[PDB]
């Protein structure tokens, strides 16, 4: 087979994992997708002169969750910029990931979403603090602009690639 990349969408309630997912698959934005639908996704992509397959779990609300947990590759901390409650329980997320690897090495990127929303309480600062303090890129995407998406996701193939052969 090609090249694939298990990856998996994290984040608070609301933050738009379900509709990053959607826009890199879809190019489109949903409005209101349920909360409730955690499912798997798949999307061809080339990314460096590589095709590969994409399998993306984006969380909802189970076996697949923890063989994905197991067995994913790199993850995404989603935080909305409007929201500081998603911003502060981003350190409880990667923890959760880092209970489960038994490590601190994770390929992970910090996603600041809804950039394209005027009522920002979650400053490029604070943001870019963390990341720093993770040893991972910061990325703010708009679900609903595309800004950002696909930035988003191929570098966070590029930080599994980084961290592994592939
Ligand atoms: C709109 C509803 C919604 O999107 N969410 C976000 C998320 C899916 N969520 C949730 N809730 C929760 O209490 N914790 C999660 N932990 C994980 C995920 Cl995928 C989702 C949630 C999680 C990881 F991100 C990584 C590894 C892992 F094992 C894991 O699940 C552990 C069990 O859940 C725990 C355990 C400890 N803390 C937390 C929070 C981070 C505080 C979670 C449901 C809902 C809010
Ligand atoms: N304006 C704006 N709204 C967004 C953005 N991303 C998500 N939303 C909205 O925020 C709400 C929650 O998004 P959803 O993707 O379901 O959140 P999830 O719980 O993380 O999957 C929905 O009504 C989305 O339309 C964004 O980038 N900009
Ligand atoms: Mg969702």
């Amino acid at each position: 087979g090609m090249t694939e990349y298990k990856l998996v969408v994290v984040g608070a309630c609301g933050v738009g994992k379900s509709a990053l997912t959607i826009q890199l698959i879809q190019n489109h934005f949903v409005d209101e997708y349920d909360p409730t639908i955690e499912d798997s996704y798949r999307k061809q992509v080339v990314i460096d002169g590589e095709t590969s397959l994409l399998d993306i779990l984006d969380t909802a609300g189970s076996a697949m969750r923890d063989q994905y947990m197991r067995t994913g590759e790199g993850f995404l901390l989603v935080f909305a910029i409007n929201n500081t409650k998603s911003f502060e329980d981003i350190h409880h997320y990667r923890e959760q990931i880092k209970r489960v690897k038994d490590s601190e090495d994770v390929p992970m990127v910090l996603v600041g979403n809804k950039s394209d929303l005027p009522s920002r309480t979650v400053d490029t600062k604070q943001a870019q603090d963390l990341a720093r303090s993770y040893g991972i890129p910061f990325i703010e995407t708009s679900a609903k602009t595309r800004q950002g998406v696909d930035d988003a996701f191929y570098t966070l193939v590029r930080e599994i690639r980084k961290h592994k052969e592939k």
